[PDB]
DNA sequence: CAGCTCTGTACGTGAGCGATGGACAGCT
DNA sequence: GCTGTCCATCGCTCAGTACAGAGCTG
């Protein structure tokens, strides 16, 4: 079956997804790594199998239904940027090693200390579990979604964790089951501008 | 024993690819 | 009536998390 218009999966696995980063951003969405479609398109969260653009609209973070082609307009119009913990493309997170994640978390903390957005948004618990242990030296055991009790070191950057936008996750089967975190993220951002 | 990590595993939903079937229209 | 296409429809694949209940170490 052909899902990538004649492009082999082995070619996509060698491709990367660029960062959409700048200064004065309210939010930076940090993914785990690119999926095969993101590597294919060269844009963040294209469908099918991803809830991100649906949740972004349902929560009120965007005024209309946006898509992956709109990712570069997000810093200027919305104050939202994009990065990932791991550079390498795989079909799923389970194809990544501990070594890649730990190297990723180090480069991620450097990137965050340069751009210093108001909120570092972890789109996936697994990446915050690895990051928090490596950076803050905390226990992974009772880790929760939402606002974290630690800031990115040397910055005023907050850490906010969300269930991955991937539709592989059966615990939050629909975009509607994830929207709560997007709404609480919209509220946290609104509170920062208010205060 | 007490807190921790580690690892195999099952799980709902909705989009899209390739195949299928009923409707439909051409054919002095 | 026979032919071949259209286009909705269908059936299969595909796009992390929490849990059980150890093991590990003070």
């Amino acid at each position: 079956v052909d899902r990538f218009n004649g492009v082999s999966e082995a070619e996509l696995l060698t491709k990367t997804l660029p960062d959409i980063l700048t200064f004065n951003l309210d939010i930076v969405i940090i993914g785990i790594n690119p999926g095969l479609m993101a590597a294919y398109k060269g844009h963040h969260y294209p469908g099918p199998g991803n809830h991100f653009w649906k949740c972004l609209f349902m929560s009120g973070l965007s005024e209309v239904q946006l898509n992956h082609m709109d990712d570069h307009t997000l810093p200027g119009k919305y104050g939202i940027g994009f990065t990932n913990m791991v550079e390498r493309t795989t079909p799923g997170s389970k194809d990544l090693s501990s070594k890649e994640f730990r190297e990723g978390g180090r480069i991620l903390v450097q990137k965050l200390q340069k751009y210093q957005p108001r909120i570092a948004v972890f789109n996936g618990k697994c990446i915050y579990e690895i990051f928090s242990k490596e950076v803050f030296g905390v226990k992974v055991k009772n880790l929760e979604f939402g606002l974290q009790p630690h800031k990115i070191p040397d910055t005023e950057t907050l850490c906010y964790v969300m269930p991955s936008s991937s539709a592989r996750c059966a615990q939050f089967p629909r975009a509607q089951d994830k929207v709560h975190y997007y709404i609480k993220l919209k509220d946290l951002r609104d509170q920062l501008k208010g205060i």
